């Protein structure tokens, strides 16, 4: 007899409010309202890097509101990238949630990053290198520490209930809300934030993911590049992202009025020891991740109505994920791949991706999935394309899949 | 009633492997025995970079045996300095268990590390520099993310039940422990590989964190610079380090006729939200990270015979954890700083003082704190000093108290 969410062995936790910044729109209402109209966040990117460089990928998605024009001279001096998106999105949830006042005592913050401030170990080596190690800032280290972001987080909102950073590269930000939901049903906190942040796309981030060779060189048209599940895909594209949510127990969001938006049911966490950023061709442990947020929320495949695919628009990669949507026995569920508009936001997608499956529960729609115009034969799929596709979702399963061979599955339900 | 390991509520987790290289020495037990001895690994730093530069710290801890005298050509140009320390204590550790055939579907990798591959940025951004975004590494992104340790790991060991990598700065390691076993009590896994690893001495380290002054500058006497608790005491001592152990279920231990070393019980994380890098004075919730441990272990402070302390030697830290364990109502105990002897790992410092805590309870044995010579009496505690203390230890906490106000405690018991 193993607890569920189902079974009353786990409490109820409830998603009470989100925030995300996106290639299309500062505002996820926005983003939300202009991913149903079929808008594209992809351009081309007229950053000067790339004409310095002639490198081989000249598309992608920077944010619509650069995090920094909202940022004055202090706010840049001591705090990195990822830093200053986390406390710009931390400021935005908790007003959305009605600025709270919880017990610090019991809330806890959890979010992931990719790298971290990263920047700061570039610039902090050039000031050595020029003038001496008296030239580093006393604020170095707490700016490049990748646990930086949450750190910002949790000192702006006052959280004692623990400060965590998972990192896995692509599944971060998913796994960042996997784990908060662990701490609420362990009992730790009664409300976490938590979600994921990533830095800006750059020549050295370009430079290295293009070498890897899994990026899309569709350069001539930039809205069509990211193709997930179509036959003429060729990798995917950057799309710069930042979310957070807002999670409590059920009777705490009540105790408080707070409508919820959905249920995050269980949460799944596996590996496929297989290759350091290949997924396994077989989908069975990504699968297995699936199957385990199920038996935590009480669910059986049966009942998932809506999956959102990791869809990086990788070949390889959405061949592994067809895979294991099967393996899971969730391949008649409504697929979205939500990177096909918003691109790879690496750390921060996982919690995007999370944000949006909220939404598609809260109102019953799966956006369109883009550049699906030629199903690839040896992948059978009910990918949502054209025009938004109003159904009765009552559950849905979020993917997210990690260089590494991370494998992170999200549990959600419609409140 | 809520679920306790002593209730039964959790299922009973042992150590039943340990590994570690340290500044003592490359095996664990040699560490062990030259602790007891009053060893020190704290010497004066011979490298080259320190005349360079002229830093104000010229002491630190090597590692007795360095990674890379066991790393070829291949391994050297395919993998960051922690994936090797990864791959060789990976390797180490389940030779020591004796080589096991466990489920790769029910064993997880939980490796916490501080930074992650960063030399792998400023080379790859030097590159880049130097001839253009061509000379970037296919292999830096698996290099350089922060995973890449527990990855390889994982990949060495065939785990599959979850790869993950918290980053919590000095408590990075044992929060790696936490995680792993969760992983276990929630039921996702049967055995975990945890623990943490941690990059070499170099100047920008040494820059980053003098600048803090954060550090120890006694250059004259290398053995007596650092001083946890002590009145005399004047920041922390760099003492290089790695550590892995083998946790899994008693059953699971039984079954293959493994010999536990000690028993897992419980695992606190809280967060000051109090300043970046400035413990909280109180030391309130930090004592509240081992509280909520012994909640889950089932035991009273009463219970408690030994912690295996933070004791970073930096005045507002010790002061801050003297307060904590207060706080906590375990300051009847025989208190141990290991930072005295092996100075601090930052990310690996929390698995290596884990396995330390584990070797405490197995042979009834807490060596001295070298350098406790002038009793703060801001710190009135029972500090370890002078002569191994010898007892029936049957309970013991271990400390980390990482930069960004995180706090994890570790629950340990006597087998
Ligand atoms: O994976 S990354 O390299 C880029 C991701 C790009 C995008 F997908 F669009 F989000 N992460 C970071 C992290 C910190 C950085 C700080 N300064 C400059 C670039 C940074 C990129
Ligand atoms: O905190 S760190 O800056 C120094 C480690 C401290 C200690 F281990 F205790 F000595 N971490 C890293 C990480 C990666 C590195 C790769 N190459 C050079 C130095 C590195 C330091
Ligand atoms: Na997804
Ligand atoms: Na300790």
């Amino acid at each position: 007899s193993q607890p569920s969410t189902a079974n009353g062995g786990f409490p109820s936790v409830v998603v009470t409010a989100v925030t995300a910044t996106t290639s299309i729109s500062p505002d996820i209402e926005s983003t939300w309202k202009g991913l149903l109209a079929g808008e594209s966040g992809i351009h081309a990117l007229e950053d000067e890097f790339v004409t310095k460089w002639d490198l081989a990928v000249k598309i992608g998605g920077h944010l619509k509101d650069p995090v920094d024009s909202h940022m004055g001279r202090l706010d840049m001096r001591r705090m990195s990238y990822v830093q200053r998106m986390g406390k710009l999105l931390g400021g935005q949830l908790w007003e959305s949630a009605g600025s709270p006042e919880v017990d610090p005592d019991r809330f806890a913050v959890v979010v992931g990053t990719g790298l971290g401030g990263a920047e700061r170990i570039v610039e902090s080596y050039d000031l050595m290198n020029a003038g001496g190690p008296r030239k580093v800032s006393p604020l170095a280290v707490q700016m490049i520490m990748p646990n930086g972001a949450a750190a910002v987080i949790g000192l702006q909102l006052g959280a004692r209930a623990g400060v965590m950073t998972p990192v896995s590269a692509c599944s971060s930000g998913s796994e960042a809300i996997a784990h908060a939901w662990r701490q609420i049903v362990m009992g730790d906190a009664d409300v976490a934030v938590c979600g994921g942040v990533e830095g800006p796309i750059e020549a050295l981030p370009i430079a290295a993911f293009s070498m890897m060779r899994a990026m899309s060189t569709r350069n001539d048209e930039p809205e069509r590049a990211s193709r997930p599940f179509d036959k003429d895909r060729d990798g995917f594209v950057f799309g710069e992202a930042g979310a957070l949510m807002l999670i409590e127990t059920e009777e705490h969001a009540k105790a408080r009025g707070a409508k919820p938006l959905a249920r995050l049911l269980g949460a799944g966490i596996t590996s496929d020891a297989f290759h350091m950023v290949a997924p396994a061709a077989d989908g069975v442990r990504a699968g297995r991740a699936m199957t385990r947020s199920l038996e935590l929320a009480g669910l059986s495949p049966a009942d998932i109505d809506h999956v959102n695919a990791h869809g990086t628009a990788t070949p390889i990669g959405d061949a592994a994920e067809a895979n294991a949507i099967r393996v899971a026995g969730c391949d008649q569920a409504a697929v979205y791949a939500p990177k096909s508009a918003l691109g790879h936001s690496i750390g921060a997608v996982g919690a995007l991706e999370s944000v949006l499956t909220v939404l598609t529960l809260r109102d019953g729609v799966i956006p369109p999935t883009l550049n699906y115009e030629t199903p690839d034969p040896e992948i059978d799929l009910d990918v949502v394309a054209g025009e938004p596709r109003y159904g009765d979702y009552r559950y849905a399963v979020n993917n997210s899949f990690g260089f590494g061979g991370h494998n992170v599955a999200l549990a959600f339900g419609r409140y």
